[PDB]
């Protein structure tokens, strides 16, 4: 099919609605295959875990457009480039791209990619909020940027940018949505 | 919209279209929000005046890659990062970064900045030493200094480093340019 962008805040649930979407239909979904400047690592294979490129490589690769989204790590450079995309559904998957609004709208400045866009919206600020307090890693400072951040996600989600909306208020209903609007490829 | 990196020998006219454009669209545009180790002062607050960090917090951010430009002042340190740049085209507004031609290199080595680049000349090299004059409040290594960075910027901005470039013999005709490049958005 193509390629399906699917973003929103984390806390929502979208690890799990995705990580049994990878289990249930495992020889069907992928994920865009990463760029990194990091030297490679004991039990890492090139073009698989990643593909292996040096710092002007990567570099070369920005100032081309290639990337769909990229950034620093450590003085490492990862990101994911288009390619890599087109790629995952060459071999006859569905790549899924799971990445933030800033992708999204970087993604729809390539409509050549013809993405599909999903957004995993919490039920309310308050359950986010405190579905990220429940994991128990995190301050104050933090979830507060975490909740800034998804009341701006939000707001570009009430501007019909995305195909579905999925709130999740409950993980197998959202999860049979989340299917439902998969397959409903169109 | 896109970072805009405005750049020029003080005493151009610069200030004065800078003063306009700014009155004149009160709610378009603004500046980046700078980090500092130093202790806040009375009755500074967070986020507004500085984005308050400690000593290890900012040298980490320095090695890391975060500050688009960093000095040190009094024992602490003072930068702005790409953080608080794209803070600004988040929030609705544009930025608008008044740096100088150093500045203009370091934003140019940053390709997730992604900016845009003004420049703001003066007829001649004379007419700049005579209003570096008009203002009176210099003196003779002062108004010297300032005529060889000048010449220098000048040479730079003779390479064809920026987007465009506004000679000010007129004042009308410099703020009408201006904000047609700006708002000729690119």
């Amino acid at each position: 099919s193509r390629p399906i962008v699917i973003s929103g805040p984390s806390g929502t649930g979208k690890s799990t609605l995705l990580k049994k979407l990878f289990a249930e239909y495992p020889d069907s979904f992928g994920f865009s295959v990463s760029s990194t400047t990091r030297t490679p690592r004991a039990g890492e294979v090139n073009g698989k875990d990643y593909n292996f490129v040096s710092v002007d490589e990567f570099k070369s690769m920005i100032k081309n457009n290639e990337f769909i989204e990229w950034a620093q790590f450590s003085g490492n450079y990862y990101g994911s480039t288009v390619a890599s995309v087109k790629q995952v559904s060459k071999s006859g998957k569905t790549c899924i791209l799971d990445i933030d609004m800033q992708g999204v709208k970087s993604v729809k400045a390539i409509p050549e990619l013809n993405a599909r866009f999903l957004f995993i919206a919490p039920p309310s600020v308050e359950d986010l909020k405190k579905r990220l307090e429940g994991r128990g890693t995190e301050t104050e400072e933090s979830i507060n940027k975490r909740l800034s951040a998804a009341q701006a996600e939000l707001a570009y989600a009430e501007t019909g940018a995305h195909d579905k909306v999925i709130v999740n208020d409950d993980l197998d209903k959202a999860y049979k949505e989340l299917k439902d609007f998969i397959f409903a490829e169109k």
